[PDB]
């Protein structure tokens, strides 16, 4: 059983994946190969926990997923050095997000959808 939302919810997520082929962003990071993260980094967030939280219909708006989303990102440019590949993929990805989930792009999906 699925909806309308969490249909939509899902194509976002696949997109966005799709740039990651390697999976960094894929499960939560451990200190063991990030060291000192769980004190850098407060509230940690991942590709798998969006997609837990499409399943369990956690996210009542497009909002609430693009919050999510944008933490993911601002943590690894927070915690990681500007030259590292993990910082630059988190630009080439949030890039893509705004680009995606914009106001205006969602406004254009609303009349279509009316
Ligand atoms: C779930 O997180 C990961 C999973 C796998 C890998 C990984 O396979 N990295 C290889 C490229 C050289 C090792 C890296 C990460 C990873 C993500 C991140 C993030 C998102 O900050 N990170 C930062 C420092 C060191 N490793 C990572
Ligand atoms: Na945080
Ligand atoms: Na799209």
């Amino acid at each position: 059983e699925s909806t309308p939302i969490q249909q939509l919810l899902e194509h976002f997520l696949r997109q966005l994946q799709r740039k990651d082929p390697h999976g960094f962003f894929a499960f939560p990071v451990t200190d063991a190969i990030a060291p000192g993260y769980s004190m850098i980094i407060k509230h940690p967030m991942d590709f798998g926990t969006m997609k837990d939280k499409i399943v369990a219909n956690e996210y009542k708006s497009v909002t609430e997923f693009k919050a999510d989303f944008k933490l993911m990102c601002d943590n690894a440019m927070t915690y990681n050095r500007p030259d590292t590949v993990y910082y630059k993929l988190a630009k080439k990805i949030l890039h893509a997000g705004f680009k995606m989930m914009s106001k205006e792009r969602l406004l254009a999906l609303k009349r279509s959808m009316s």
